[PDB]
């Protein structure tokens, strides 16, 4: 029930500008409408992939919805200049005359947030985008956010994109019960936890194979191994595994598969709010195989368990959904 | 260095008029100064016990301060009417004419907090307290409180009092970040998890012994018993336990001081802040015994390693510091 978009990271890095277009054939091609991309994936070329595809993105007749994001980091800010240069750069690449969901990419702890929204107002009156969004702030951030925008009349935050999955559940506790309040609908990215939960590293790989992908051999790489390469983690997906194995036997899906259909089935997200998962992929051959477990059904209560125990194995040493 | 407060729940209800009053007069003979109580406390009998020990409260020629609070249970709500029929018999039983800290004691789900403050205002216009206080509720609605008084000219809260111990530091994630920014200042509660990590008990006990106290034979026993009578609580204690006799031997200290220890020195607490513990007691000796604990010194890194490997224990399984 819950909503799929398109993570559109890779665009431009893993996948070059063929495999991309292919890729967002599929995805289109399932049904689905909406992409999230940002001002920084692939130094500026994921948009200016997308912009290249002649979905004619911002217009009216455009079945099409396009997400983009600015950040306050490298010699960026979210004070009003930056965000503006940030803002009308992503859309002469995405070729549009307005993205449909803007987001401010995380907290710019430098510029008081009063400055950025007003900012962030006027780009709306000038109708550069048509949906404000936040990622990566803290659950209070967000009700302080919100509490000016009422009260200054500027244009509230509706969509939320944080960091959850079967292994990660930090948003639940407090950002969550906020996100309902205010009304602000949930996309989850790192859904399968940048791959980890697809069960195909173990623990051993960061002494010896090292194979190149999320977690190894790019600038990014030490940051995911901080974030989710523990021990306790490698220990939680054993224990669902032989959960799937134990449950379903010969017949057991994949446990891409599995994670997946945690999200959609039974996790806090609602279909009915709006919630979505944005889903990753280095690859075609990736995203044919996650869309298909999106359609798939709900999973057996003993393995829903077995990722309710691993999560309680790995709670004490999760990451903040929070910059 | 961070301050105490006497936390006066069982006082009426555990401890009579006389034990009550001897307990006020050996946490002052310490050179502390402020004491908590409540609407609700033991069914009004602890706030008019106080009232009735003849320390002419709220008064200029006075040394002692008191802080109450109001709550949204029972018949009672935090709409402006109910708020003010909480406060002025508050008042009433304690004998003076305002109260030093004044306390939302819980979120009142049920009424915009919008008319709650507004309410809060006018009664601190008419001089019922000095400062406003907020206990339970979200690190977010703290911030949407804040954000709403600094844009509306009402009195800010300027104390947030929490749940918060060895083995149950949910508050530092969100909430710690979010008071030093609006600049509250935090006052622990279940500092010794009810008595829980005094060491007294063992989990077997539940089915057997079942001594009466905090635990059992009162309304509230079951819910301390889901807060932190939990298997994996009493296996941190005994971690501790082991690792204060490995590190002091026939000198340790009993671990309702090492738990005391923890919090006024190894912490989030600041004493710069003008944080503070409350400490909890069911009787006089308990009250020496804490008191004592309070000015010891800090503890071996590898007993306060200890508390850290336990609380990774619980850490999945705590309770949340708001309702
Ligand atoms: N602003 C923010 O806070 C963030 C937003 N996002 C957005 O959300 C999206 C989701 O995040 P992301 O980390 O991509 O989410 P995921 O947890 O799903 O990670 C995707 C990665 O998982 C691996 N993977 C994908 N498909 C398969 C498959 N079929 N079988 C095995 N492994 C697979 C790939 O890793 P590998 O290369 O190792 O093979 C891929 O790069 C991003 O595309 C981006 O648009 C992403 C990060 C931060
Ligand atoms: N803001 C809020 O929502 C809350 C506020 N409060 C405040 O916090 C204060 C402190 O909380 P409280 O839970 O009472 O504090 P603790 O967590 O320290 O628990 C106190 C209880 O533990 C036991 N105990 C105390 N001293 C000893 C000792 N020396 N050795 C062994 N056991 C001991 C006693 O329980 P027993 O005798 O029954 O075994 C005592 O009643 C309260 O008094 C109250 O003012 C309390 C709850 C909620
Ligand atoms: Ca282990």
């Amino acid at each position: 029930r819950p909503a799929t978009v398109l993570g559109a990271m890779e665009m431009g890095r893993r996948m070059d500008a063929p495999t991309s277009a292919a890729v967002t054939r599929a995805f289109l091609e399932r049904g689905h409408t909406e992409i999230d991309t940002a001002f920084v994936y692939s130094e500026g070329q994921s948009e200016t992939i997308l912009g290249g595809l002649g979905l004619r993105l911002g217009g009216s007749d455009c079945r099409v919805k396009i997400d983009t994001k600015a950040i306050p980091l490298f010699g960026n800010s979210l004070k009003p200049d930056s965000l503006r240069f940030q803002l009308e750069t992503s859309l002469k690449r995405l070729q549009c005359p307005r993205v449909d969901l803007f987001y401010l990419h995380m907290p710019d702890h430098s510029t008081p947030v009063e400055e950025t929204l007003r900012a962030c107002h006027q780009l709306h009156q000038e109708g550069k985008f048509v949906e404000l969004g936040l990622s990566n702030y803290a659950a209070w951030e967000v009700a302080e956010i919100c509490t000016l925008c009422k009260s200054n009349g500027w244009i509230l935050p509706t969509v939320y994109q944080g960091m959850y999955n079967a292994i990660t559940r930090q948003v639940e506790t407090e950002l969550f019960p906020c996100l309902r309040h205010f009304g602000l609908r949930f996309y989850a990215f790192n859904p399968l936890a940048g791959g980890l939960l697809t069960g195909k590293y173990k623990y051993e790989d960061k002494d010896g194979k090292q194979p190149v992908g999320r977690f190894f051999g790019n600038t990014w790489a030490e940051m995911y191994r901080n974030r989710y390469w523990k021990e306790h983690h490698f220990e939680g997906i054993a224990l669902v595994e032989k959960a799937l194995q134990a449950a379903y036997g010969a017949s057991a899906p994949s446990m891409t598969s599995a994670t997946l259909r945690w999200m959609y089935h039974h996790s806090q997200l609602q279909g009915a709010h709006g919630d979505a998962v944005i889903l990753g992929m280095s690859s075609l051959e990736q995203l044919e195989q996650n869309l298909a477990a999106a359609e798939e059904g709900p999973l057996e209560p003993a393995v829903v368990d077995a990722f309710n125990q691993a999560w309680h194995l790995v709670a004490h040493e999760c990451p903040n959904y929070f910059r």
